[PDB]
C-alpha cells in the first residue's frame, strides 16, 4: 500500500492532474494512486437524472468557450456533446437593473482607487446605500452584498455569469451545457487515467499527512471506518481551501500569502406532470426576483429549478431541515408571489431533488495557479488559486500548473 | 426546531422505542423527533437486492423463535413472512468438531470456578493449547479465540449460533429468515410510528448534547455539513456503546459500572451464471474451514456468501481496500482450497456485494436492560445492555425498558 505519486481529490482538478502526469514520459514506470472521500469521482460536478426522465446538474451546469477555452477543449478531447445554454438573456430589464448597469459603467473609473472595498459600499457611491441595495438585489446573487466581496470581484462575478453578463456588456459570450451532464466528462477522464495505470481508492478521507524521509505518510479513513496508511513519494492535494484548512498543514499561511473564502450554494429541481409554465411563455427563461427563490429557471418543457447562494442558500437548507412537506409548500408560495398568480393555480410537483454545497464557491481575496508547501514540497491544486476562482476552467488551469510543478520535482 | 421527545438512532431499538412510547396514553399530544446519521433507517439491519434477483442480508440475517420470542412476535405483529433458515446442519462433525463437543461437555462443571478466563485457556484444560486451537478453529467464529471472550461467553456464542448450536446440544432450536428481508420489518415499524405523528430527520449525526434547564440541547450535523441545533425535554440515545463513547456524555462511567467491547464483521455475497456448486451437492450447506473464508454458505441454486468476524473480518476488509480484482481472485483461490478443487474450476462471479461493520457486535464484559445517566437523566438503549447482546432480541428488550424509564420521567 504505497505509490510513487498520490493525488487526493477526484474532482476535475485531480483527475486532470493524473491525466497530465500520465501523459509525461517522465512518469513511465511510476505508480499513481488517487484518493477521494466520496464513492464517486466528480466533486462539485454532480449530474443526476430527475425522475429518470431528464439530466440535471446539481453542481456545475454551464460553461462558455469565450471564457473557458480549456474546458471547451476538454469536452472535445473526450467527445462530449454540448448544447446551447438558454439562460443568458435579460431583455425585460427593470428600473433598478438598468440603473446598476449605468452605475457600474459610471463608477468603473473609480475602481483603481476604491476597487478593494466591498461592492455594496462601492455602489453606494452612486446614489446612496438604499439605492445600492435595490440595484444589487436585482442581480440574483446574494454574494454581491457580502463585505468580503470587493468591487473588483463583483465586476468579475457580474460579467462572468450568463444571467447578468449583459450588465457589463458581455453579451457576446456564448454559453453551453453538457447534453448528457458533465459527469460524462468526469468519467471520460477517469477512464483515461485508469487505462494508463492509475489506481483509484474511492471512499477514503485523508485525515493527516507527515513527511517520511523523502516521501510522505498519509492517514486515511474509509467511509465505513476502516483505517488506512499510505506511503507516497510525491503528493498533490487536489482539494479546495476549505478542505486544506482541516488537514493541520498550516494552510494557507505556509502555502501562500493570500486569504481564501467560501460561499454556500443551493439548487432545487422540480418536475411536474405538465409544463404548466408554458401558459406564461416562460420556457427557456430565467426570472430574477426579490424573493427567496432569487433565480427561477424554466428549462424548455422539461422542468424548472432555482439557484441561490450565501444567505438564501442557507435559507433553503434550513427550510429543508424542517421537513420536505414545508419545503415544497414554501416553493409553492414563493412561486406564486414571484409569478403574480394565485397559489392554488401552481400545481404540486411530480418529483424533485435538491443539493446544498456548504462550500459551493471558494475564492481568493486577492496568484500562482498552483501552490507549493513552504515546509514539505506538497503541491495544492484548486480553482481557488487561479484567475477563474469558482469555475471549472480554474481547476483545469491549476491542474496544469500542479502537474508541471510535480514533474519539475521529479526531474530535480 | 424542538420536540417533547427525541430519539437518536433509527435502528430496530430506536424505532421500537418510538412504537412503545406512542402506544402509551401518557404521550398523547406530545411531539416526537427521530434522528439518525444514515439516510435510511435500519442500522445494522440492511437488506439489499443481489443483482436484482434475490434479497440478501448484509446485516442481521436470521433468528430463532426459541431464543428470540419478542422478535418473532414483532414479525407476526407487522405481518412479515418468515422462511426456514437452512444453515443449521452439522450432521458429519469432523474429529476436532466432535472433540470440542465432548470437551465443552466434560469441562462444563469448571465454569463456576473458571468460567471468566478466556475460552482458549478454558478449553486448553482438556488436552493442551495445540489441541484447543484445533478444536476452537473448527467452529468458524474467530471471536472464540479472543482473550476478552470468556468461557461463559463462548458457551453462549456456540449454543446461540445456528451453524454450531449442536455442539452444546441446542439442535432443537429452529431458525428462520425474512422472505423479503428484515428491512420489511424496519419499514413496518417506521410507517407505524410515522402514522402516529412521529417525524423523522435522517442524515443527521448527533455531535454533542448538554442539559438546558428541564430539557437538552442537541448539536447535530447533516451529511452535507449543515449544522443543526435541536431542543427536547426527554431524550433516548438508541445507539450502541461504541457510538456513545464518541459523545460528551461521560460514557460509560456515568451510566454503569460495566465496560464494553466490540468485534468487526464482514459479509460477502456472490452470484454466478450457473449454480456450479450443485455438482458437489452443496446447496443449503455451510462449510466451516480452516481457511480465511471461514464459513461458506450456499443458498439453494441462487447464490453463495461467506461470513467472518474479528481478525478475518479485518483481513477481508483490507483485501477489499487493495482492489476489487485482488479481492475477487482471493475469494476464488480460497473457495478452491476449501472445496478441494482446482482454482480454474471455479468461475468468475457475475455480481457481488460485501459489507464491513467496524462494530458489528457489541457486548458487555460481564445488567439492566437500559441505562440512565446519573445527572442528566438521558436514557441509553442498546442490545449490548441485555442478556442478548449482539442479537436483535436484545434491542427489543432494551427498547421496552428504555421506553419504560422515559415514561417514568414523563409522569414524575
Ligand atoms: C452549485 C454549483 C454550481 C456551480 C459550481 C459549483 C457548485 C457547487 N461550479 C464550480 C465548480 O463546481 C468547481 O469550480 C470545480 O468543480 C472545482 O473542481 P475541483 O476538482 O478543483 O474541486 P472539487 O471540490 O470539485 O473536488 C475536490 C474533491 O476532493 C475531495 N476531497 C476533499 N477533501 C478531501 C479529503 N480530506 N480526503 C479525501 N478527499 C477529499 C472531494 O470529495 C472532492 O471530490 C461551476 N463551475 C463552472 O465552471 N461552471 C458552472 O456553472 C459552475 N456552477
Ligand atoms: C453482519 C451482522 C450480522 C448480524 C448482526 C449484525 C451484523 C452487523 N446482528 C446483530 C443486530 O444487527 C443488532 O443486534 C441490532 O440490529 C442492533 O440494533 P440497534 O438499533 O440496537 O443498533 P443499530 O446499530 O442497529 O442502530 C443504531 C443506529 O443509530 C445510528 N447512530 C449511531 N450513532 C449516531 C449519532 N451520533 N447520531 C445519529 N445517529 C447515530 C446508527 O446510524 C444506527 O442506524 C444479528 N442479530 C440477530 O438477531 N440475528 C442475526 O442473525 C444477526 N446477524
Ligand atoms: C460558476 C458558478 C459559481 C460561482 C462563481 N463565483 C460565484 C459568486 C457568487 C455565487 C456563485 C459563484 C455559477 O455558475 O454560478
Ligand atoms: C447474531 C449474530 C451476531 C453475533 C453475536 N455474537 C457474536 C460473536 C462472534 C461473531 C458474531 C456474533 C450472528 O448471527 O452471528
Amino acid at each position: 500500500q504505497s505509490s510513487d505519486i498520490c493525488i487526493v481529490g477526484a474532482g476535475i482538478s485531480g483527475l486532470t492532474c493524473a491525466s497530465h502526469l500520465l501523459d509525461s514520459p517522465a512518469c513511465r514506470g511510476l505508480s499513481l494512486r488517487i484518493f477521494d472521500m466520496q464513492q464517486e469521482a466528480g466533486g462539485r460536478i454532480r449530474s443526476k437524472m430527475l425522475d429518470g426522465k431528464a439530466s440535471i446538474e446539481l453542481g456545475a451546469g454551464r460553461y462558455s468557450p469565450q471564457l473557458h477555452p480549456h474546458f471547451q477543449s476538454a469536452m472535445q478531447h473526450y467527445s462530449q456533446k454540448s448544447e446551447v445554454y438558454p439562460f443568458t438573456q435579460l431583455k425585460f430589464k427593470s428600473h433598478v437593473q438598468q440603473k446598476l448597469k449605468r452605475a457600474m459603467n459610471e463608477l468603473s473609473p473609480r475602481l483603481k482607487e476604491h476597487g478593494k472595498e466591498s461592492f455594496l459600499q462601492f455602489v453606494s457611491r452612486y446614489q446612496g446605500h438604499d439605492s445600492a441595495v435595490g440595484m444589487i438585489r436585482s442581480m440574483g446573487y446574494d454574494a454581491l452584498f457580502l463585505p468580503d466581496i470587493s468591487a473588483e470581484m463583483a465586476y468579475d462575478i457580474v460579467g462572468k455569469h450568463p444571467e447578468i453578463q449583459s450588465v457589463t456588456d458581455n453579451d457576446a459570450n456564448q454559453w453551453f451545457a453538457a447534453e448528457t451532464g458533465f459527469a460524462g466528462l468526469i468519467q471520460g477522464i477517469k477512464a483515461k487515467v485508469k487505462a494508463a495505470g492509475a489506481r483509484f481508492s474511492l471512499g477514503y478521507r485523508l485525515l493527516s499527512v507527515r513527511t517520511d524521509g523523502d516521501g510522505y505518510l498519509l492517514q486515511l479513513a474509509g467511509d465505513d471506518g476502516w483505517k488506512l496508511e499510505h506511503r507516497t513519494r510525491h503528493l498533490i492535494l487536489a482539494i479546495p481551501p476549505s478542505a486544506m484548512a482541516g488537514l493541520n498543514v498550516d494552510f494557507p499561511e505556509a502555502w501562500s500569502g493570500a486569504r481564501y473564502g467560501s460561499l454556500p450554494l443551493f439548487k432545487g429541481f422540480l418536475t411536474y406532470g405538465e409544463p404548466w409554465w408554458l401558459d406564461y411563455k416562460l420556457d427557456d427563461q430565467v426570472l430574477i426576483v426579490d424573493n427567496p427563490l432569487r433565480k427561477i429557471y424554466f428549462k424548455g418543457d422539461k422542468y424548472l429549478f432555482f439557484y441561490t447562494d450565501s444567505e438564501m442558500a442557507n435559507y433553503w437548507r434550513g427550510c429543508v431541515a424542517e421537513g420536505e412537506d414545508g419545503y415544497l409548500e414554501q416553493i409553492r408560495t414563493h412561486l406564486a408571489s414571484a409569478l403574480g398568480i394565485v397559489r392554488e393555480r401552481i400545481p404540486q410537483p411530480l418529483a424533485h431533488v435538491h443539493k446544498y454545497w456548504a462550500h459551493g464557491v471558494e475564492f481568493c481575496r486577492d496568484h500562482p495557479s498552483a501552490l507549493s508547501h513552504r515546509d514539505s514540497g506538497i503541491i495544492a491544486c484548486s480553482d481557488a488559486y487561479t484567475e477563474h476562482c469558482g469555475w471549472m476552467e480554474g481547476g483545469l488551469l491549476s491542474a496544469r500548473e500542479a502537474s508541471r510543478l510535480l514533474l519539475q520535482r521529479i526531474a530535480a
